């Protein structure tokens, strides 16, 4: 109930961006998983707060990198890049187009036509300040193991719909997916030197940031 | 409906912290406004992601600075301080005690026994990476004007319950408060070089971070 009145007021009141609205329309036309406006604003916040200094930039692992990427590019420091990863070629065309239409230079974005877990093995460790992942619950754990090394301290890994609306921790709900999402959550909460925040956005967002060195 | 199952699973699954649980019990015993566990985790994330370099640290403006402060201290870099602000002396005793009980050194915290809007005039501009405010809707605008100058670029101002559960933008709802919260929201969305994210936490959280310099 109350979630939607908040959503409605925030959505019906956020100044519309043409490039963003276009990317949201495109994603919907192709049936792609697209984080809502509130989740995107939080992506802009993290891209803006995370440290661009010494950072290559951000990584967006999702079929709809255009929508997500636009939110990230809004906050990211100019001397960093957005690296998008998806194996589908029309998704590469879909993304580069949206960036082109928005006023973005090609030098700010990089698209890797690959399966996420295959190419992350080819990126530099400790070089990224932000990683957004939109994957299947069965890939969550692998994505965490793949992304963690790439993340810099003060860096955040953002996992969309990772909580399956709370579906997890439910006797009735036996499922290949629910069980994988449950193991991911339990696994994520077990890693050391990580800050875990699980928020009421989309189907439940898990953001895990790499802790800085602490005396306490 | 779905918000609580997510909340329940996340709350019932977040590894309990003694110092934090104590601060949450204390706040409840004194009837103080206390952000839930999910909002606190997001505070840790921002304290961890924002830049401690060249920053004095964070500011917590709230009657329950102990609970809020503990979440912030978890992420904040060691070479920064948490500045708490409240005019009530038992709140100062309440906070310093909770920090003392948690393993925190007195050098990491600073308490200013003052009314927020009176003392912010006495702090250094462009020196803070994070400011959390828990105020009345009638003080929101003034808090933004007071906090903005103190915030560094890449810095975030976090305003608790600023959306009044979406209550705003409602013909029926005439009110001294709703009208002030509405003007604050409209005013906040008008400032330039600011990233505004409004999220479904508490009664509606507004976080506005100071944008970095952008060519785009």
């Amino acid at each position: 109930n109350a979630f939607e009145y908040l959503r409605t007021y925030v959505e019906s009141t956020t100044e519309t961006d043409a490039a963003v609205a276009r990317a949201r329309e495109d994603a919907a036309e192709f049936g792609l998983p697209a984080p809502d406006e509130m989740t995107g604003q939080l992506l802009t916040t993290l891209a803006a707060t995370t440290n661009g200094n010494g950072s290559t930039g951000a990584i967006a692992i999702t079929p709809a990198a255009g929508l997500v990427g636009l939110y990230i590019l809004n906050g990211l420091a100019d001397n960093t890049t957005l690296t998008c990863i998806d194996p589908e070629s029309e998704h590469q065309r879909q993304a580069k187009a949206l960036f082109r239409e928005a006023g973005y230079s090609p030098s700010r974005v990089r698209f890797l036509l690959s399966r996420p877990l295959d190419v992350m093995s080819r990126l530099a460790n400790d070089s990224y300040q932000l990683v957004f992942g939109q994957v299947s619950p069965m890939d969550l754990k692998a994505l965490v193991d793949a992304a963690w090394p790439l993340l810099r301290r003060g860096g955040a890994l953002v996992l969309a719909d990772a909580l399956l609306d709370g579906t997890i921790a439910d006797q009735t709900r036996k499922d290949r997916d629910t069980q994988a999402a449950r193991d991911a959550d339990e696994y994520i909460r077990s890693i050391e030197g990580a800050h875990v925040a699980r928020l009421p956005l989309g189907a439940g967002l898990t953001v895990v940031t790499k802790a800085l060195e602490h005396h306490h």
